[PDB]
């Protein structure tokens, strides 16, 4: 029942408070230190150590301590909440890549740390670090075999999760490192692709420098179309810039962002969705001639028909009304 002294030992690794930690481990035999020292505490939703948890809150002076002076294993895992979640199979360093505590990170790795160990969702430290953008931290795992490969239990890379969030300064690093730009995961998507549904225009310049593949969603959508449908005007005009889309990528990739304009209530432009809608239409009748197949007129849109000619989308150019409901009857018939 000496679990008791077990829950003071925590509650100092918890707190940092490194003087009353090494007050209460000493006096004891080595059966009573792996006794205090390896005990999964349940506070909370959670099961920690005073390792893990020491290293969770950036305790470095704690966690330098029990390394050097109580040889405790680096390989205990346990599972930790985090901002919202709770995360299983995590250790003492991936929670302080997770956190961002750099030095933590250092001491951990300094003495016996699997830099390559995964959670129970399969994220290395580095995934964690890519996550929250910290660059110094990115930067010292990597020097020491952490492996950018190693993506999560979905096949999200570290490339993927820092284009995601938009971490440009760490994006530029994992490609200039090992990371492989042309990675898919479960769902087709790759690392443009997320950046590009998030609108994270400097990450898509590097991705492109580094000769990325446009590839297709798991919707059939390239990453060009994923930014229309997610209403990215610079990324689309970026990646049609570069790229040497058919007429038709092209043509679909305007009328679905023009589209796009009309109804995302959030970025709402009229005379955006007129700008790419009608420019879609031009490149359409060219000519050698790329006509479209219209849906029949349904009272959910009033009882409008799409506009077959650009004489037709004219008329209603100042016709703010009739041009929000031709951005909803477009990306009906494009997407649903
Ligand atoms: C909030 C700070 C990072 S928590 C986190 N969540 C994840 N989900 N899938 C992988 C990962 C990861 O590496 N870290």
């Amino acid at each position: 029942h000496m679990e008791g002294l077990a829950g003071y030992v925590y509650k100092a690794a918890s707190e940092g408070k490194v003087l009353t930690l090494a007050a209460l481990l000493l006096n004891r035999s080595e059966s009573d230190i792996r006794y205090l020292l390896g005990y999964v505490s349940q506070q909370g939703g959670q099961r920690s150590t005073p390792l893990i948890i020491a290293a969770r809150n950036g305790h470095a002076k704690v966690v330098r301590l029990l390394l050097e002076h109580y040889r405790v294993q680096t390989q205990q895992t346990g599972t930790v909440r985090f901002d919202g979640y709770v995360i299983d199979g995590a250790t003492a360093l991936w929670c302080a890549a997770g956190a961002g505590h750099f030095e933590v990170v250092k001491l951990l790795v300094s003495h016996g740390a699997n830099v390559n160990h995964t959670t129970v969702t399969n994220s290395t430290p580095l995934r964690a670090a890519c996550f929250d953008g910290r660059l110094d931290i990115v930067k010292y795992l990597v020097e020491n075999n952490a492996n950018i490969s190693i993506a999560n239990k979905y096949d999200n890379t570290c490339l993927m999760i820092a284009a995601y969030k938009g971490h440009t300064d760490v994006v530029r690093y994992l490609l200039e490192q090992r990371a492989d730009p042309n990675a898919k995961a479960h769902c087709g998507a790759t690392a443009l692709h997320f950046a590009a549904e998030a609108g994270h225009i400097d990450i898509v310049k590097e991705l492109i420098k580094w000769r990325a593949a446009i590839v297709v969603n798991g919707h059939g959508m390239t990453p060009l179309k994923v930014a229309a449908e997610s209403c990215k005007a610079d990324v689309v005009e970026l990646l049609l810039s570069h790229a040497d889309c058919d007429r038709r990528s092209r043509i679909e990739a305007l009328e679905l962002l023009g589209a796009s304009f009309a109804n995302d209530r959030e970025n709402y432009d009229i005379i955006k969705t007129y700008h790419y809608l009608y420019l879609a239409m031009l490149e359409r009748f060219q000519d050698g001639i790329l006509e479209k197949e219209v849906l029949p007129p349904i009272h959910a849109y009033g009882n409008r028909t799409e506009c077959r000619n650009p004489q037709e989308l004219e008329s209603i150019r100042q016709d703010r009304d009739a041009l929000h409901m031709e951005g909803l009857i477009v990306r009906e018939r494009i997407l649903g």
